[PDB]
């Protein structure tokens, strides 16, 4: 099975025992090693960070010392925006300079592929043109890949893609059946279904919903975002079950009702690492002395509180849990959102380097 994970160019600006750059990476921890983000520079693929080239050259030389892993550079993500994607699908031209940039810049730099994180096409001030406009660009990738590969002679440039898992957000921009035909794979986004942004408490990445649920709330879980990718077409193989070493971060409004659909006054206290409400690694979760930790039997997650403060996280076990439910699902393996946020080095939880990752390295080899 596949174990994706992504790297993100901006936890080098994290202060002390946070601070993470490519040597703070295992070559054997994962079989895929994505790359966020790079952007968009006149309908072109270009660098986000002042040293992405020289990251680049880290990343990619860590294969040296593994031969089989593979490598993705992402594109997008959700502070990207959408208009530098809808207008760069929009022409024939913009679509083609695109392409031929992705393969130059993609070789060029040591990648095996390109992960596509349009979040997302027909939403955000995307017009539902861009849905099929997407597929098109699916497509044109694809092509342009399997063609440079017979002329490079070198390995077909892999692509997959960050996907949402809201049926609105699906219907809105995702022609499935369809663009998973071209997709090596598909990395399912299966959380923030909960955060700071609602008026109540509840977990970031629910395996299911509670009894109190029903409606719209019943697809809030990562088993309803997975039905609804495979019965639109995903083959099992192909979706990957993505999962977070991040939890968010509530406020509650009374220290009195500690409970999941409790009150909440706003975002919770930012992480001293992290410094972003209503958001936490779990390197900082994990410390947390004096706190008390509860399972949503329903959901199978855990959160913890203290005080005021109430964050919904994911521990060793709910990713045991979360590896075992895809198992039976038969999925082509996990994604985690991300490296740097698990505790990496060891540093704050004590369960040594990588304590979730490491965790889903085990249960799916
Ligand atoms: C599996 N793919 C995947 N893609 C989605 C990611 O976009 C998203 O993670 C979020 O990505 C944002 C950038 O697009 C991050 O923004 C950064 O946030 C930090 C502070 O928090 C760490 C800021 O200092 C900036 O660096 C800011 N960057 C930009 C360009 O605005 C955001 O932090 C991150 N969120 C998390 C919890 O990691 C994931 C997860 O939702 C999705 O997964």
């Amino acid at each position: 099975a596949k174990l994706v994970c992504y790297f993100t160019n901006w936890a080098q600006y994290r202060q002390g025992e946070a601070r993470f750059l490519p040597k703070d990476l295992d070559p054997s921890l994962c079989t895929h090693l994505i790359y966020a983000f790079a952007g968009m520079t006149n309908h072109q693929l270009s660098t986000t960070e002042w040293n992405d080239e020289t990251l680049y050259q880290e990343f990619n030389g860590l294969k040296k010392m593994n031969p089989k892993l593979k490598t993705l550079l992402a594109i997008g993500g959700w502070n990207f925006g959408t208009q530098k994607f809808t207008d760069m699908v929009a022409t024939a031209n913009n679509r083609q300079t695109f392409v031929n940039s992705a393969i130059r810049f993609l070789r060029k730099y040591s990648f095996d592929g390109l992960d596509l994180d349009w979040e997302y096409p027909g939403s955000q001030g995307s017009p539902a043109v861009d849905k099929e406009r997407f597929t098109t660009l699916v497509q044109d990738l694809a092509n342009a890949f399997q063609q440079e590969a017979q002329t490079s002679g070198k390995e077909r440039l892999l692509l997959s893609a960050a996907v949402p898992a809201g049926q609105t957000y699906v219907d809105a921009g995702y022609e499935v059946d369809k663009i998973a035909q071209n997709l090596d794979f598909v990395n399912l986004m299966a959380y923030d279904f909960h955060g700071s942004w609602e008026k109540v408490t509840g977990h970031n990445s629910p395996l299911y919903k509670r009894q109190e649920q029903s409606g719209a709330a019943a697809s809030l879980n990562v088993d309803a975002a997975v039905q609804q990718w495979l019965q639109k077409g995903t083959p099992a193989s192909k979706l990957i079950l993505g999962m977070p070493t991040y939890g968010r971060s509530f406020t509650l409004a009374s220290s009195s009702d500690t409970r999941v659909g409790a009150p909440a006054t706003g975002s919770g206290t930012p992480g001293p690492f992290t410094k972003e409400g209503g958001m936490l690694a779990y390197y900082e979760v994990c410390s947390w002395k004096g706190a008390t930790k509860q399972r949503i039997q329903d959901q199978k997650v855990p959160y913890i509180f203290r005080d005021n403060q109430w964050v919904g996280f994911d521990d060793v076990e709910s990713f045991k849990t979360k590896v075992s439910y895809l198992k039976q699902k038969g999925l082509g393996g996990a994604m985690v959102w991300a490296l740097d946020l698990d505790d990496f080095a060891g540093f704050s939880c004590n369960q040594g380097r990588y304590p979730l990752i490491q965790t889903l390295r085990q249960e799916l080899s």
